[PDB]
């Protein structure tokens, strides 16, 4: 049911550089990140914290620490790894738990092929990381995995959504939280978010 | 008057962090840029935008630019640099305009040494970044100088603020915006920040 | 054929921090990257250049630039991941081709999960790169998997390595080229490198 | 009386880069750094290690580290800073002395303006680091300094040096160390390096 476009201004700047189909794969790369930090302070907001003490330069002083076991972020393979140096650059003491997964371009149904994991998982919130939310295939086959898991305490971070994905995921999840840098208008006749920004993980890879 | 406490749960983390002792030159100079970073997204949540029609990667697409004239970021010599590396990675095309100045360890005001601002300042909103707001005579002392250069629109970065400071930037410039993470209890006799978090600038640079 | 262990103090230096039990995740994961860029330099060392004038600040100017197709960059995946944006940073224009493959002490012919590599594969050199070189298996059947592709430019990356990895290799391809930081005794009963670094895949993702 | 041109073609790439007159502050301060962080290697081959004992992952284990007490990085105020990042992430535990000197336009000769350096400077190595040696001034005029507050191991890294100022330096303090990335054909009427790369200090901090 939670859904968050964050409207930050440098968001929607750096979302508008993506945009540029003369973009650079080295660029396009990097801009991801950058959004993907934003992204990631916006969604842990939320975390909750603890007074402890520690010895300061001029004696004990008391600070505040996230409290639990730490979060764990959840790169979808290829394209998710994309917006990771970003989010870690805010949680660097992140468990990265990988899932491999790519969409069968003929039916457009989601092929996981890996994954990998963190212990405890339902312990922690996870921080599921991944361009784009298209069809929502992808995302929701994750977020099965993780709650297979035992995982409860979702928080799902995309580039842009289109409406059907974002539908999708509602009707699969409503116990998530959708925290993405825009809404696009829809999927084209062959899943592709429109405007939306090209085969991400191509781009971000230097692939084809 | 506007004078904000970020109590985001990563800035106060993060600041926690930095008031250990242990604490190394090499990560505390990490800390002062991470807390930097998630300080400017707040000071930077009012900027103005514009629609622009650029090529997408399919066809044109309509996005959004900050508009105006790009802003400076105005590190205060030594400690200010700190807190640069994170500033820029959400401004990254920011003219950075240095100002240099020490405080007189005895009278415990500001002695400038350099300056080098941007040009057209007029036009260009100005965000000083420095480690500690003590007494707030270095704030102070460079807000006249860019006020005098004709800068009309400032805003202040800090990690630690003490009262005294913030009541005097206060009486001073009003017309300024205040972004700390932190307020302290107040000065010592010797006019250091407590809790406080040492010499920022000494424990950057790693000098003794 | 061609083994070569950079003996630069510097790569000594941080390779010997990485082998401090104690050490955390964030920073082993960082200096697996250092000691990645310092490995990346010293790979590239040969490669070809090419005259070309631009417009410099004043007036035309001959340069010198890489020749050639753009070079991939082959992570095995998972642990590879961990040492990609050290390279990157040499050459931020590479291709990603990655390779996913599970192994085991008893995977000892690893098989790919996953792969997408780059076009005009043949047209490239590939640094392909992984942290540990035990039994060769898993660098030695991407490079079956390369050489399929067509590529037959391969040069390879990696932190620690044993003599009976480092021969299994050139056994079986001598026309490769191995770049290691160090050359560790050899493998223990359960198939890690000893001194070695432990599970360099775990360590870095912070799972187990 | 030693001087080093840094001839990797890496090297050469990214300052054939940095040579486009339509590059950007961003990018073209990036690449200083990259440029930066390569010839700290080429200087840093030849500094002194010593085994320690440590416990390892699996037990003990004999490691490599740098000895004697820890370098000084001075960046010459201003422009110096643009390469810092680089510099410091092959050696972070540095100590960072900086010292403030514009050159005099009129009289090309520096004008000091602010100094700070560690204590023991007479027991470290200093590493001097200054994007452009023009007629050599400023590092000749920054090396008196250190000389005086008795240090006696001196490297000097710049990206481009002219003729003139290798041969100033060389007459004035032929005990230092000189590595550079390119030596260019000389100095024009105003005293700007040939082919050389503008103003650098305007094109890091995107002034005038």
């Amino acid at each position: 049911k939670k859904i968050v476009e964050v409207k930050h201004p440098l968001v929607k700047h750096k979302l508008g550089l993506m945009r540029e189909q003369d973009i650079s794969t080295k660029r396009f790369r990097e801009l991801a990140s950058e959004v993907g930090s934003l992204l990631t302070y916006e969604a842990t907001a939320d975390l909750e914290t603890e007074k402890v003490t520690i010895e300061g330069w001029n004696g004990p002083v008391e600070i505040d620490q996230i409290k639990g076991k730490k979060i764990t972020v959840v790169p979808i393979l290829r394209a998710g790894l994309g917006m990771m140096d970003g989010v870690l650059e805010n949680v660097p003491s992140a468990r990265i738990s990988v899932v491999g997964m790519y969409r069968n371009e003929e039916t457009l149904e989601p092929v996981p092929y890996f994954q990998k994991l963190v212990s405890n998982i339902d312990e922690r919130m996870a921080l599921i990381v991944d361009p784009m939310l298209a069809t929502g295939g992808s995302v929701i086959a994750t977020i099965d995995l993780l709650k297979k898991a035992g995982c409860s305490s979702i928080k799902v971070l995309v580039l842009v959504a289109a409406p059907e994905g974002i539908a999708a995921l509602e009707k699969a999840h409503p116990d998530v939280e959708l925290y993405t840098a825009s809404i696009d208008q829809g999927l084209n006749e062959h899943g592709y978010i429109i405007p939306g920004l090209g085969d991400a993980g191509d781009k971000i890879f230097g692939t084809k």
